[PDB]
């Protein structure tokens, strides 16, 4: 499986940030993806569109178009230059009450538009404390993933919302990998599984060396090229 | 009071739509101001073609924070830097689906001001609220809670959405105008009040000539220049 390093800028980035984005790209010139705010996507594509780095969005709506003030369609992301979109991030599941059925509908829209969906799952502190980690993941993986998923059209990120040790991560990733084989067979075994908890240059070697971790979904350490590229450099070792 | 015609494209518009946006701008290019609020993905490209023109450009929502760990959200600073001067906040499509409270709306308005945006704040009652004869009670609460201290005729515009006639509209807009004078004094009497129910070329003269109606927030009829410009033409008569 080809490793995949995804950065999520979250609610950071304007035209002033394009230099930094170029620096991330030039450091790549594994696969790498940066997911920028929707306001910046077209301008990011204008400078990076040819280059090695992949460009993504951070959420999309379930419909192709329509009366949804303040929402962005998968088609809008695609036309602005995204190839990938994060869907079901913990920051949204909570605040925007995105249920697994809502997440599945968003994934289906992403595919209609030709995007790869980077689907996030993960249990809360109360859920882990209740000894419900595998029950939550069983439900979220089933409900969030539409029928028709392939190793080409989805990538999964595990977020330990409750926080994680590399043993904790190994246990979860093995569980998720078995789930993908159970539902999607041999092709399911090729679905990339990213660790999406705290990933920093200081813990990247240990986390990315872990069985069934096929990359990372990196938040704050994706905002500066020096951090992001130092994490990417682990694959040299 | 100078009249103000705002179009809300909602979740419609890509690069392919830039010709139609230009057609709107050229049709405006004396007695009123015009604003088009495009999806966040399109804003920078809209500014690139229209930034030196008469049309105002806006966004459709913003977050409460300046920046931060808010996947899929757009800050007021991002809108401003991409070329917006205005932002729609508290539209009924979001108050319902995303449970945007009056407190949440207030915090968004405050962010808009920090970034130097004019906040186009939407209020309005549900069908159930209208059926229960609670319209004025709901507007009293929404107007108090949604507007921060510090509002001026320069930094806010209010749109009334009957979420649920000219007599209905005159009564409501009179009430809203009086509430603005009550809280903000003489300056409050200068806050523009837009009607934002179904505004079409066929009802525009009657609606826009109503006392205390200072313009409109137009949805579907803003998607095509022919419809939008026909509504604007009312100020020539």
């Amino acid at each position: 499986i080809r490793p995949f390093i995804a950065g999520n800028w979250k609610m950071n980035g304007t035209g002033e940030s394009l230099g930094e984005l170029r620096a991330i790209a030039a450091g790549i010139s594994f696969e790498a993806l940066i997911c920028v705010p929707a306001t910046l996507l077209s301008r990011a594509f204008d400078i990076l569109g040819g280059e090695n780095i992949l460009l993504g969005g951070q959420n999309c709506h379930f419909d192709d178009y329509g009366p949804y003030t303040g929402d962005i369609s998968a088609f809008m992301l695609k036309e602005a230059g995204a190839s990938h979109v994060i869907i079901g991030h913990s920051e949204r599941r909570t605040v925007y009450q995105e249920s697994d059925a809502i997440v599945r509908a968003k994934v289906q829209a992403a595919w209609r538009a030709g995007l790869v969906a980077l689907i996030c799952v993960g249990e809360t502190l109360e859920e882990r404390k209740s000894n419900k980690v595998l029950d939550v993941l069983t439900r979220q993986l089933e409900g969030s993933l539409p029928d028709g998923a392939t190793a080409e059209n989805i990538i999964i990120a595990y977020e330990p919302v409750w926080a994680a040790t590399s043993a904790d991560v190994a246990e979860v990733h093995a569980f998720i990998h078995h789930k993908m084989h159970s539902r999607f067979g041999d092709e399911g075994a090729k679905i990339r599984l990213l660790y999406g908890g705290s990933v920093k240059p200081s813990n990247a070697f240990e986390l990315l060396s872990t069985a069934h971790v096929n990359g990372a979904l990196i938040g704050g350490a994706s905002l500066k090229a020096i951090d992001f590229l130092t994490i990417c450099d682990v694959y040299r070792k």
